[PDB]
């Protein structure tokens, strides 16, 4: 499936993956097209993206995917030539849980480079039976090139009220497609190779992600260290096999800064790290810059 | 507090949906519409941020057929899906016209989901005018009962006092357009002390204060222009048909006044003071202020009165 503009795909599936989807659109993520799937027999999110699709009219993650199965002629039809598919059920679980697995299989069965990107809820939502959430995940895994995981647990040590940790987990979810999307879509002074993403990431199984942000002077390298540091990865660096790291910031990035921040993670990142590194141009943000860093694969020693 | 507060306005069924709409055509700011409902028809037209259609197979897109436990049964099948959506928010406002299926029975589900999530939960609804039969009187009454049981504080208008104010509505579509603004002006005269406040600023924090655990409250709405007009708008509000003449026995009163950016002490003052001698002689009474640049030579004033 060969491209120079490289098509980018985001599935949104289920109530919780539309919304996501959603956010992404009202924020102006650029350079993807968006696809809502719905997958509930008795509602439906409504969405504003280009392209989408009701397979519901037909909370089990069962129901979910057989709905997902009913329709894969034309959730195929519609991933035909994208070159990367991003596949999320956003947060909160149901059917979209069970149907992501199915357009993630869909995807990868096409060539595409298929990224899932699924949450784990706070330890204070509750269980709800024969471990549904897990099975997504098991599930997800077995048909992604990539599964990203968010620990949304882990955003409590970055103190945290209940609405900000409902709205910092919503923050960091939009940043699980973003962080990566923005590195291959849009320009910076540093400018990656897809085909590089797409070695790092094909078939390299789960990555955690982390992310940080500063201002001002010595910004870079210090957004880098919260980055490298985040909670969110749980010590996946040290062992991970596969780097990815961006830093978006204004025009005026200076390559020698640039450069101090693709050092540290050098030297935080296991030795034999393949690692891909680039930069993203946003003059909205003032002096703030913002890193994300993906951290793939594990230590076999 | 420096705190930004996350505000939410749902409105579910016909009618909440088009107050929403107007709040919208109006330029209520600083707040996210939710839209809600079980024709997917109806819905299309929304203006809101998020759409959600219920009910799907109960209803096949036609609204609850006037059955509060059709829609009752929409909302709480969808109940994860209206929590991730609500997920985040401080502040929530569930506005409907009651005496429908929609609105009267999704409305508790709706306001008990954003309780539990701990959102300060905010109920503004209308009961019907007589003419609508007694059918949906009866069935308003039920389901403000069972509103102010998931509401911080429920805010009650009566459409019948609506025909009292104002011109003599021509036309059905009219009073129902009057609907609309007074849902619009319960919801606006609070939100905009958290999100334009004037020189009297009432935060988030001063407004959960005296609206958490309030209960059932009134509103009453004045303006007015020119010389006089804040102790003109004031008084007006106070003596509101919608306020049922219950002021004198409210011991919670929230009141909000509106005017360009030029409004002063002098004039916010002749109003709290005309307010404070109408009051109970132990109301608990915060004034705050708006800025709204569009007003003109006007000033708003909205009374909230609780603690009966
Ligand atoms: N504010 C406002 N109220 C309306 C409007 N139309 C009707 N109403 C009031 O709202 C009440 C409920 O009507 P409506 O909201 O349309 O029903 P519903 O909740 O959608 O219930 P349904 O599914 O059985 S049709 C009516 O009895 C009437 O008093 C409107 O356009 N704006």
């Amino acid at each position: 499936p060969h491209n120079y503009l490289a098509v980018i795909k985001v599935v949104g599936i289920g109530g919780g993956g539309v919304n996501a989807v959603n956010r992404m659109i009202e924020q102006g993520l650029k350079g993807v097209e968006f696809i809502a799937i719905n997958t509930d027999a008795q509602a439906l999110l409504m969405s504003d993206a280009d392209v989408k699709l009701d397979v519901g009219r037909d909370a089990d993650p069962e129901v979910g995917r057989k709905a997902a199965e009913d329709a894969k002629d034309e959730i195929e039809e519609l991933l035909r030539g994208a070159d990367m598919v991003f596949v999320t059920a956003g947060e909160g679980g149901g059917t979209g849980t069970g149907g992501a697995p199915v357009v993630a299989s869909i995807a990868r069965k096409l060539g595409a480079l298929t990224v899932g990107v699924v949450t784990r809820p706070f330890s204070f939502e509750g269980k709800r039976r024969s471990n549904q959430a897990e099975n997504g995940i098991a599930a997800l895994r077995e048909s992604c090139d990539t599964l990203i995981v968010i620990p949304n647990d882990r955003l409590l040590q970055m103190a945290v009220s209940l609405m900000d940790a409902f709205r910092s987990a919503d923050e960091v979810l939009l940043n699980g497609v973003q962080g990566i999307t923005d590195l291959i879509t849009t320009p910076g002074l540093i400018n990656v190779d897809f085909a590089d993403v797409k070695g790092i990431m094909s078939g390299a199984g789960t990555a955690l992600m982390g992310i940080g942000s500063a201002r001002g002077e010595g910004r870079s390298l210090k957004a880098a260290e919260i980055a490298i540091n985040s909670p969110l990865l749980e010590a996946s660096m040290e062992g991970a096999q596969g780097v990815l790291m961006s830093i978006a910031g204004g025009s005026d990035l200076g390559l020698f800064e640039i450069n101090e921040a693709a050092s540290l993670v050098q030297d935080a990142a296991h030795p034999d790290a393949n690692i891909i590194f680039g930069t993203v141009i946003d003059d909205s943000l003032g002096d703030e810059v913002r890193v994300t860093v993906i951290a793939a694969g594990f230590d076999v020693s």
